[PDB]
């Protein structure tokens, strides 16, 4: 079997890849468990047998077969390269590989074909995109895709372990004390890097990740070009306002396209139901639709509330909702894992294209 | 001065219709708090004074100058043209007249001139309706609109005060009980009058009001409907999701447009800005774009994460916030009263144009 390294074992992703890895076929003799400094020594649990969590460093990576990397675009960027040095191949949860030539962006369902090419590091994409690409590959296939327009309803388990507690104090502080919302004292949300900090709860806001120069932040502009590269066609126009909720764990996202030949919402909605990976939760005369709560726990994304526009000849409104720390995260990155293991494309890369920092 | 009466005077809008009326330049002799026979005989202040609450009846409404309307379709059905042959100006906030070519559908900004010719019934529009008028009525008299595509962001109190309680009652059995949401029991939301009903707490639920034959809820629908009459113009292409988030007070919008000339971003910035009833929050080089939390008590209409379509040359995305009982239902209501005082045109209507249901 194979030596498999978890590095960001104690964070909010990396306790889903523990929970991804025990429910996983992967043949695993050996598992380790990364993180900082301040973790190293501390024991956490795979199944029944207790792993001691080590510290990662440039020469922690020898004898492993696989990396499993959620520990920050710094960590990636530093240590990444080392591992694929060592023979390793890398799954990467974090932004910074994603736009790389060299560096594969994968949704097993959509483009697992660009796995075969892989030069030791494969990129999973943001949480909100991949999502999204589950639910319109089945589109794309049969009828095309000229452009879309999303808006996101996001869970603050995408900002990590801290965000959730951020948010559950801020809630008990209005509920159980009286303080009102705009009073709060906050210091992550929307954004841990950025200058300032604002409420998550009672609140919408319209931030996630930090500004560009376009005025859009990183997250909508990584929706736009994530999808570009996922679904290899430059052409589909994506624009996106991506928006945190206060809501624990799975996005929501009111999904607006326009195909290229006009596409029969029957027909749409059957082939969403036959894509692996999509869930049709979508029946309105029951109220059935996709639910942020009813999608915690699963791995596949469920798609609702499909209509054609009312005016647009070609366009058409859905509802997506998938948890984003399964496939979001944790559940795309074991997928590939997997996905590498069935392609026999779990092997050390001769050349190596990725700098040592 | 005035006799005015609240309609629906101790639920979620009628609290804050109060509130508006208080803090209103309206001249008020007298003030008539008026609700379902549950609340008949308790007493709600009006500043200083208690004030009886009473059963509405068909003949309540007798020296009545302006009634407020908010007590559900049903009771605006039944009894708002009983008060117009009584001879009072009706302000109702309900979605049973919206729609009906005698009533002025009027958000005051926009479309104050409709006022005029009023038949004793003026409707104020849908809460997440309203917002997005403010917002865009500016755009559209400088470079046009051709089509609107809006994702909203809604409030419980928009399904008034149980779905407030239901909301601080779930949220409060996760955070303190530690109750997985799945297994929480709920009893209002999405919407009181359908068959199911699911937790909102730490939830999003795309579904407000019931599902028309065409697959969009009616919010949906009265967005669409609402803005072509607001905005005279039925060739305005509108399409709307409308989806429940576990906020009590002030909706939220992600709107697209496209208008029919290019619009140009810092232009169309200044043009809002400029706009009676909107305010401008768009700086994000130091994070400032309009939030729920900073909207709640406010009469204003925020807008900000103003930027042009990365492919649509026409196209603009704007982030829209505010209160949905004030500027969506009780200050809207206030302000089309205090503007049909301006114009003289609070007195009775000579010609009943509306169907008396009872008898
Ligand atoms: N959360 C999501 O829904 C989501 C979805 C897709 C992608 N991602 C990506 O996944 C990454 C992690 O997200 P998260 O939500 O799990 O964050 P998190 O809860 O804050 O966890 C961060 C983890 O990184 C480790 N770490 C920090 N600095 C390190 C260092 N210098 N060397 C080794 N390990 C270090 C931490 O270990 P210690 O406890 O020792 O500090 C911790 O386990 C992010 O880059 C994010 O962009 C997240
Ligand atoms: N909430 C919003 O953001 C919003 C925005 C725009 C428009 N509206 C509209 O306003 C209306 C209600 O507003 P809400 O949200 O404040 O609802 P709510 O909290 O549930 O209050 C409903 C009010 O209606 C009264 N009522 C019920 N049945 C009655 C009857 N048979 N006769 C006389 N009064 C009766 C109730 O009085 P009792 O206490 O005696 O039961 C109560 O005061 C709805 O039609 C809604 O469409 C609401
Ligand atoms: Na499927």
């Amino acid at each position: 079997g194979y030596t498999v390294a978890v590095v960001g074992a104690t964070g909010a992703v990396g306790a889903q890849m523990i929970k991804m890895l025990e429910e996983s076929t992967l043949p695993i003799d050996k598992i380790r468990y990364l993180a900082s400094a301040r973790s190293a020594g501390k024991s956490l649990k795979f199944k029944d047998q207790d792993i001691t969590i080590e510290e990662t460093t440039e020469t922690a990576f020898e004898g492993v077969d696989i990396a499993l990397f959620s520990a920050g675009s710094s960590t990636s960027a530093k240590y990444a390269p080392y591992a694929v040095k060592a023979g390793v191949v890398v799954v990467d949860n974090t932004s910074y590989f994603r736009q790389n030539p060299d560096v594969p962006l994968v949704v097993p369902e959509v483009n697992a074909h660009a796995l075969d090419a892989h030069n030791g590091i494969i990129a999973c994409p943001n949480c909100s995109t991949i999502q999204m690409m589950v639910a319109l590959e089945p589109v794309r296939q049969k009828w095309g895709l000229d452009r879309i327009i999303v808006s996101t309803y996001q869970a603050v388990s995408g900002a990590g372990m801290g965000a959730i507690l951020e948010t559950q104090r801020e809630l008990r502080e209005v509920l159980n004390d009286g303080v009102k919302p705009c009073d709060l004292h906050a210091e992550i949300l929307p954004s841990g890097g950025d200058k300032k900090h604002y409420p998550i709860a009672f609140n919408a806001l319209p931030q996630i990740d930090v500004f560009t120069d376009n005025d859009y932040t990183y997250e909508e502009m990584k929706m736009t070009k994530e999808t570009k590269k996922i679904m290899e066609d430059d052409s589909i126009a994506v624009s996106a306002t991506c928006v945190r909720i206060p809501v624990l764990s799975a996005h929501s996202e009111s999904v607006y396209i326009e195909t290229k030949e006009v596409a029969p919402i029957e027909e749409v909605k059957a082939a969403i139901a036959a894509f692996p990976g999509a869930v049709l939760e979508d029946d309105v005369a029951h109220q059935i639709y996709p639910q942020a709560i009813n999608a915690v726990g699963s791995r596949d994304t469920f798609v609702g509330r499909i209509r054609k526009d009312l005016d647009a000849e070609k366009g058409i409104h859905m509802w997506v909702v998938s948890d984003n720390l399964l496939k979001g995260a944790a559940w795309n990155s074991v997928q590939i894992a997997e996905t590498l293991h069935e392609r026999g494309l779990v092997r050390p890369t001769a050349e190596l294209k990725f700098e040592l920092k």
